[PDB]
């Protein structure tokens, strides 16, 4: 049986997927940020295919290459918006589009996007406690 797992999502240079400012409002974007204990870097990978933080779901704002990612209300989002799959090698795919979560820098406020998979170092996401 698949069980939920809470984890940090660790990307390029060991920075963590982070909701900017720690706010849990709908449509707040995600970025990379130095890893810390804050709740906005704690993600739960669920069996249902959602990835959640602070009670909200990671979603792209659109389904095209270059769409930025954000959090939004889960129950309201359609499966296409909210379903992801994390592969063992680190690819984090947006299931409906086949695009993958991609970082856009390690400096502040570098908003993550979904892009065509190029097996770039910006497209590998590790789990950590
Ligand atoms: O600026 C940016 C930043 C990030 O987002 C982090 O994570 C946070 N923290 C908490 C605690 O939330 C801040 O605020 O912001």
């Amino acid at each position: 049986a698949m069980v939920s797992r809470s984890t940090h999502l660790v990307g390029q240079d060991g920075l963590c997927l982070d909701v900017i400012g720690g706010y849990s409002d709908n449509h707040v974007p995600t970025q990379l940020w130095p890893c810390g204990p804050q709740n906005n870097q704690l993600w739960t990978i669920q069996a249902d295919g959602t990835i959640r933080t602070m009670g909200k779901c990671l979603v792209p704002n659109g389904h095209d290459p270059g769409s930025y990612t954000m959090i939004d209300d889960c129950n309201k989002a359609d499966p296409n918006d909210k379903t992801w799959k994390l592969y063992p090698d680190g690819t984090l795919t947006h299931v409906r589009s086949s695009l993958v979560l991609t970082s856009q820098g390690t400096g502040a406020y570098a908003i993550t996007t979904i892009e065509t998979n190029t097996s770039a170092p910006t497209q590998s996401w590790g789990t950590a406690d």
